[PDB]
RNA sequence: CUAAGAAAUUCACGGCGGGCUUGAUGUCCGCGUCUACCUGGUUCACUGCCGUAUAGGCAG
């Protein structure tokens, strides 16, 4: 749905962007196995080919059900009151 | 416009016969190497996933 967030550009200390950054897109999730839920999205704004680099920042948009069926468990939870939500985002007409 | 501007060294050949280098010797005696760290950077293609032509069932 229209409930996408984003974050502004931060260096982050737990994740290095050496190998592992265009692989684990997915992968800790169950949509291997596929016991409960099936729906994830995946995507790449960011075609640019200039010289040994294709894609280097998140932008990925996943389903409607997967953030608010799928998480009955803890399993992204725990960082719910650190900041307040500001102005909400619009789903693109283009 | 250059101490400018020029240029054929060449032919041939037996180094070779012989030889005792020896004898002797104490290297010793002492010694604190230490402290710390993410290879989470691209560090050979190991027998059981239906056809280069853009085409086809990945509980790895």
């Amino acid at each position: 749905m229209d409930h996408y967030l984003d974050i502004r550009l931060r260096p982050d200390p737990e994740f290095p962007p050496a190998q592992l950054m265009s692989v684990l897109f997915g992968k800790l999730h169950q949509a291997l196995v596929a016991q409960g839920g099936d729906r994830i999205g995946v995507s790449f704004p960011d075609l640019d080919e200039s010289r040994s680099r294709l894609g280097e920042r998140l932008r990925i948009h996943a389903s409607a059900d997967d953030l608010r069926a799928l998480l009955a468990r803890p399993w992204l939870e725990g960082l719910r009151d650190h900041l307040q939500f500001g102005e909400p985002a619009v789903v693109p007409h283009p």
